[PDB]
């Protein structure tokens, strides 16, 4: 039975001795189900896991003139200056004066198309990234899913409306543990927005002072959190998370479309496509009413550019059927009278220990999944606190 054979083959270590079809099937039931996409993935075969990140920070602090509003009036030909990064060229004698322009950066940008400056790239280069490696142990959740084998045994006769509702069952039951200690990591990893005073005194709050709108007001915030994003970083954010409230209806309102064009690319695991492109999951059981805006990027095959790294465990390729198995396996419960069911769920999930720790040898003392450390710097990851109506 399949129960039977789910218990038999979770029994066994190493899948690449004997194929395991109930357990591949059932790996491939629950990972259809579990928000990847919005963590930065890196299968493991160990009891601690090596994770990988890159990320970079403006240093600096000839000595290249950092560019501001006074600073713009004394530059001369062939001056060397920077602005957010990147470092620029002076062509002509004192420049941005027939620029009327007063914002710096509109400035500039304006004074990089009258050829009055130009980037500068003219012989060693330091670091423009930084890779780092550490290390977390994979965690062991026992989940005891109250089913005695009894059941899960008439239930495969007693089932024919509903072939395998006993795989969905088990695979909706692990992904939901998962999927819920990730976003409860990025809730809680994730920063918080800076716009002038810890966004308007206190995280700004759109009900009191707000009409029942296509939400707009929450839209507009959401795309300023994305360039904030890559102007502290250019990578460009890859998803979007929120409320049930402040997501199923409030963006839902020509600012989110449950899937845009028929399969035009999006995990049916993402709530809408939003205006803006990038996918949002809902959080739905989350007591917040917030969002998360977040890139989960890569360098070739490897997921290196993450807020939260995933390291579900594997016992490797079922060989037999290509497929990591491992981090999902069935049990048994001792703790009753009538043998139950217990799903193994094995998987490291640790944030970027670097989040923090300035030197290496500062990396260990402090753990990547202490999510007290952890606990507010990711810069990969911003959270938006908000409060609605009713």
């Amino acid at each position: 039975a399949k129960i039977n054979e789910l218990l038999r083959e979770s029994t066994t270590t190493n899948s690449n001795s004997i194929g395991r079809p109930n357990l591949v099937a059932l790996t491939r039931a629950t990972t259809k189900l579990i928000y990847s996409d919005i963590v930065a993935t890196q299968r493991t075969n160990q009891p601690v896991a090596a994770f990988y990140g890159i990320k970079y920070l403006n240093p600096d602090n000839e000595q290249i003139t950092e560019l501001t509003e006074e600073s713009k009036l004394t530059l001369n030909k062939g001056d060397l200056f920077k602005y957010n990064n990147i470092v620029y060229k002076v062509l002509e004698d004192t420049p941005f004066a027939t620029i009327e322009e007063s914002d710096l950066e509109l400035a500039l940008q304006i004074a990089i198309v009258l050829l009055k400056v130009r980037l500068f790239s003219d012989e060693i280069a330091d670091a423009r990234f930084q890779i780092n490696k550490w290390q977390t142990a994979v965690k062991s959740r026992k989940l005891k899913t109250g089913i005695t084998v009894e059941l899960a045994q008439d239930l495969e006769a007693n089932g024919f409306d509903a072939p395998n509702f006993l795989e969905d069952l088990l695979a909706t039951e692990m992904a939901d543990e998962i999927n819920k200690d990730i976003l409860q990591s990025l809730i809680t990893v994730s920063k918080r927005y800076k716009v002038t005073g810890i966004t308007d005194s206190g995280f700004i709050d759109l009900s009191y002072a707000s009409a029942p709108e296509a939400g707009r007001s929450l839209y507009r915030m959401v795309c300023e959190m994305v360039s904030h994003i890559q102007k502290e970083s250019t990578y460009t954010a890859t998803f979007c998370v929120a409320s049930a409230r402040a997501a199923a209806i409030l963006a839902a309102s020509g600012w989110l479309k449950h899937k845009p064009e028929d399969d035009k690319y999006l995990s049916q695991n993402a709530y809408g496509f939003l205006a803006n492109g990038l996918p949002l999951y809902c959080d739905t059981n989350s007591p917040l009413d917030y969002v998360i805006v977040g890139v989960v990027e890569n360098i070739g095959e490897k997921e290196i550019v993450g807020s939260i790294f995933y390291a579900p465990y594997t016992e490797g390729l079922d060989l037999d059927d290509p497929e990591h198995v491992g981090a999902f396996k069935v049990v048994v419960d001792p703790e009753s009278l009538q043998p139950s069911i217990g799903l193994l769920v094995r998987y490291a999930l640790s944030a970027n220990p670097y989040t923090v720790a300035k030197d290496e040898k500062e990396a260990r003392i402090i753990d990547g999944g202490d999510m007290d450390k952890m606990a507010g710097r990711s810069d990969l990851s911003v959270l938006l606190g908000v409060k609605l109506p009713k």
